[PDB]
């Protein structure tokens, strides 16, 4: 049952068998009860590890398929298509769970934001390997989910809330990588980052560890996207 | 065919999909032709990654099953038994390939030593999780394979040969971990290590990188097995 599957998943996770962990939490979700915060995390972790495995493998084999003979074309296509199928299966599972169980059962504006972000992410993972007619609609589906989550969080969370900030991060990545719109991508991330700094007081010890990491990630992305970020060497003489 | 499967495995390996890599090389072996030195390595790598995954997972779940409730006993046993089954399947595959294809086809005393070491290893991996009646015979099968390899290498290789030294390493581990005979384990490793130093001239640039690593591993094990190894602080004043 619920408690057995969760303790099962905690074993799976400790043992780094994330496919087992995802299988556990898939079943948990399908009981139809709203996940806990522990259980939200467990599911979330499980599936990032699973899809992530496929996504890194895909990029390796794509880059090899780029970096090439016709013998070596034949092999790499047939393999990337294999990995692509695995990957889409994984994404379609999560996207299903989100549609049927997670987003409908989300009773708090936070949990809803997390699950809309998750949809946005998994549609973006599809967009990474989407081709032809399908890309159009899949990019919409990601943006549609991210934008829904974005506007909810804008109303519901403090600028320094790790979920809001994490959302801004992945949304700016969608805009940058998937949509190829850096004007938009950098403004999204910068405005979030600025707004968080403007309300550092509103940060509690509770989430000081996590908010300051996501801010560094936002800033990291930003300087990367804007060439060298306009940077020059600085001392504790920066302000006037 | 052979060349397609090998280039297939090189993709699999680059993409860290070692189950695919093992599957590739399993088929290669089963063509019935003696593997190359490239192909020996590919198979060997593929399966260490595969069994290694299971072995680390096993030890994690065993230690959790130790560190515990009866609820938590029920879950951990049923899971360790799952992993144990996976693991034995993997070992039985390799052990089969070694028996039917690799050791029979080994035409050079080196390749034979490598494949006898490999048998010794995979029987030792079984010994790690063996229980009851079976352990007896499985420990014999490991020692029988290691000893065969040992005596061949003693005649056929220089004391500084990485294969001889690597064999001494894993044999001393069998004696230590699986057999629980440290007198024997430390003498095996020390005598190998001493004998290599005694003939450092016989070391070529070809294998200088690898022989000096295995020697450090032998020595590492040795100081660990003999308490603190009799060590005190030393300077370039050590010799007389």
């Amino acid at each position: 049952d619920k408690n057995e599957l969760v303790q099962k998943a905690k074993l799976a996770e400790q043992a780094e068998r994330y496919d087992d962990m995802a299988a556990c939490m898939k079943s948990v979700t399908e009981q139809g009860a709203e996940l806990s915060n522990e259980e939200r995390n467990l599911l979330s972790v499980a599936y990032k590890n699973v899809v992530g495995a496929r996504r890194s493998a895909w990029r390796v084999v794509s880059s090899i398929e780029q970096k090439t003979a016709a013998a070596a074309q034949q092999m790499a296509r047939e393999y990337r298509e294999k990995i692509e199928t695995e990957l889409r299966d994984i994404c379609n599972d999560v996207l299903s769970l989100l549609e049927k169980f997670l987003i409908p059962n989300a009773s708090q504006a936070e949990s809803k934001v997390f699950y809309l972000k998750m949809k946005g992410d998994y549609y973006r993972y599809l967009a990474e390997v989407a081709a032809g007619d399908d890309k159009k609609g899949i990019v919409d589906q990601s943006q549609q989910a991210y934008q829904e989550a974005f506007e909810i969080s804008a109303a519901a969370m403090q600028p320094t809330h790790p979920i809001r900030l994490g959302l801004a991060l992945n949304f700016s990545v969608f805009y940058y990588e998937i949509l190829n719109s850096p004007e938009k991508a950098c403004s999204l991330a910068k405005t979030a980052f600025d707004e968080a700094i403007a309300e550092l007081d509103t940060l509690s010890e509770e989430s000081y560890k996590d908010s300051t990491l996501i801010m560094q990630l936002l800033r990291d992305n930003l300087t990367l996207w804007t060439g060298g970020g306009g940077l020059r060497t600085v001392s504790l003489g920066a302000g006037a």
